[PDB]
C-alpha cells in the first residue's frame, strides 16, 4: 500500500530471515520503545486471523502490538524478548537445563496453549526457535502459523504424524505433539525425531513409537498419505527414549505423543498431570 508508514521505527539489527519473512530489532524513534519487527513481503482470511491474534493477550504469548501495511510489505510489531529457547538449550548443553526450569517452561507453554486452543487458535509451527524467554523466567509463544500462509530450515522435527500423513483439517493436538518433542529435547539435550525429509520424519517417529495401525489409531490406514507399504516397526520403551526423566514426566510425555489425536492429551488436561504437583517458577541464568 502507501508510503512512509514505518518511518517511526529505526531498525537496529536484522535478527534473522527465512520462510517466515524477516525479523528485525527496532526502536520507536518517538516513544523510545524497543520492539521486534516482522516483515512479510507481498488476504482477507489472513486479516481476520491476524486481527484475532492481536486480541489474544496472555502472559505466555508474545504480544502483537501493531500491524502496519506499507509499500509491498506487511509489518508486525511485537514486544521484544532477548533470547529464544534454542539458544538457551545450546548454552545449557553441557549441564542440562535443571528439571525445575524445564517443568516451569513446559507448564507455562501448556497454559499459553490451553488459552489459544480455547479460542480455537492453533500455533501449527512450534519449535525451540518459536519460544522466547526473559530474565524473569517467563517463556512465550511466538510467530503463530496461520491457516492460510501468504507472502513471497528442517522444520519437520516437531511436526505431528497426522500432518505428515496428509490430514487437511488437523486440530489443536498438533501443538501438543510439537511441545512433547520439545519437552523431550530439553530433557535429553538431543532432538527426539530429527528427520530430514517428510518420509524420514515419519519413519523416525515409527521406529520409536511403533508403526501405527487401526488398533492404536483408528482411521490411520485411510489417511490421504498412508501407504500399506509402510514398514512395520515395533514400539520401544520410553525408558530408552527420554532417560533420565522420572516416571511422572515420562507418563505425561507418552500422553503428549499419542498417535491418535483423539487420545493425545489436551493442554488443559496436561496442566492437571501429577508431573506438575511441584511446579515452581525458577530464575534462568541468562547471558544477554
Ligand atoms: C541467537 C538468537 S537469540 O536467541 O539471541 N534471540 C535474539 C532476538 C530474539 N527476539 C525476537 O525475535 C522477538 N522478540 N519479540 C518478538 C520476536 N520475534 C518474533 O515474534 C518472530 C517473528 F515475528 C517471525 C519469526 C520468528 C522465529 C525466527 C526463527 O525461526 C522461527 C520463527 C519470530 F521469533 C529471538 C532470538
Amino acid at each position: 500500500g502507501p508510503l512512509g508508514s514505518m518511518e517511526n521505527f529505526q531498525k537496529v539489527e536484522k535478527i534473522g530471515e527465512g520462510t517466515y519473512g524477516v525479523v528485525y530489532k527496532a526502536r520507536n524513534k518517538l516513544t523510545g520503545e524497543v520492539v521486534a519487527l516482522k516483515k512479510i513481503r507481498l488476504p482477507s482470511t489472513a486479516i481476520r486471523e491476524i486481527s484475532l491474534l492481536k486480541e489474544l493477550n496472555h502472559p505466555n504469548i508474545v504480544k502483537l502490538l501493531d500491524v502496519i501495511h506499507t509499500e509491498n510489505k506487511l509489518y508486525l510489531v511485537f514486544e521484544f524478548l532477548h533470547q529464544d529457547l534454542k539458544k538457551f538449550m545450546d548454552a545449557s548443553a553441557l549441564t542440562g537445563i535443571p528439571l525445575p526450569l524445564i517443568k516451569s517452561y513446559l507448564f507455562q507453554l501448556l497454559q499459553g496453549l490451553a488459552f489459544c486452543h480455547s479460542h480455537r487458535v492453533l500455533h501449527r509451527d512450534l519449535k525451540p526457535q518459536n519460544l522466547l524467554i526473559n530474565t524473569e523466567g517467563a517463556i512465550k509463544l511466538a510467530d503463530f502459523g496461520l491457516a492460510r500462509a501468504f507472502g513471497v530450515v528442517v522444520t519437520l522435527w516437531y511436526r505431528a504424524p497426522e500432518i505428515l500423513l496428509g490430514c487437511k483439517y488437523y486440530s489443536t493436538a498438533v501443538d501438543i505433539w510439537s511441545l512433547g518433542c520439545i519437552f523431550a529435547e530439553m530433557v535429553t539435550r538431543r532432538a527426539l525425531f530429527p528427520g530430514d525429509s517428510e518420509i524420514d520424519q515419519l519413519f523416525r517417529i515409527f521406529r520409536t513409537l511403533g508403526t501405527p495401525d487401526e488398533v492404536v489409531w483408528p482411521g490411520v490406514t485411510s489417511m490421504p498419505d498412508y501407504k500399506p507399504s509402510f514398514p512395520k516397526w515395533a514400539r520401544q520403551d520410553f525408558s530408552k527414549v527420554v532417560p533420565p526423566l522420572d516416571e511422572d514426566g515420562r507418563s505425561l510425555l507418552s500422553q503428549m505423543l499419542h498417535y491418535d489425536p483423539n487420545k493425545r492429551i489436551s493442554a488443559k488436561a496436561a496442566l492437571a498431570h501429577p508431573f506438575f504437583q511441584d511446579v515452581t517458577k525458577p530464575v534462568p541464568h541468562l547471558r544477554l
